[PDB]
RNA sequence: GGAAGGGCACCACCAGGAGUGGAGCCUGCGGCUUAAUUUGACCAACACGGGGAAACUUACCAGGUCCAGACAUAGUAAGGA
């Protein structure tokens, strides 16, 4: 249920628009201290990318979660075009995702907060 | 109709007034010139387009910006369009 909870929280944040995508924006948002959580994709070919993400998250004391596939993280971040037929096409991978505000409390928020802690 | 008859009009005349046409200047038109000298109009065009334009107006000419190219599909793309 942890993965489903994370997906639900990310989708609700996207609906509220309180989430950031990409490291170039992720570092800025995290340094603002407004980042309440960070999500990193495991499928990264740049060790410096993951090292910087982890170091910044640890330094700024921000909850960190990992995802196996970056394309799945991008899909959960809304970086796709939804077709009436079914799952959205034209997906683009998203290495990192950050959250500024959850908008409203949700069932998955509690599960995520319990897991990360 | 350089045919006849009847009638009528100061955008016709008669009887007259002011005149205009001549001079200087203002303003519109043609021509010429010009990078352009934007252009319509030739009784019923020509101080007309309410048109007396320094910029704007502006339509012309010599140059420099910008998209204020919705929407759909495809491509690129958060390792950033
Ligand atoms: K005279
Ligand atoms: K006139
Ligand atoms: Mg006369
Ligand atoms: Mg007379
Ligand atoms: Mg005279
Ligand atoms: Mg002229
Ligand atoms: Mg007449
Ligand atoms: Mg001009
Ligand atoms: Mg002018």
């Amino acid at each position: 249920d942890i993965m489903t909870a994370l997906q639900l929280v990310l989708k609700k944040s996207k609906a509220h628009g309180g989430l950031a995508r990409g490291l170039h924006e992720g570092a800025k948002v995290i340094e603002k201290h407004a980042a309440q959580l960070c999500v990193l994709a495991e499928d990264c070919d740049q060790p410096d990318y993951v090292k910087l993400v982890k170091a910044l998250c640890a330094d700024h004391n921000v909850s960190l979660i990992t995802v196996p596939n970056a394309k799945t993280l991008g899909e959960w971040a809304g970086l796709c075009k939804i077709d009436s037929e079914g799952k959205a096409r034209k997906v683009v991978g998203c290495g990192c995702v950050v959250v500024k505000d959850y908008g409203e409390e949700t069932e998955g928020l509690h599960i995520v907060q319990e897991y990360v802690k």
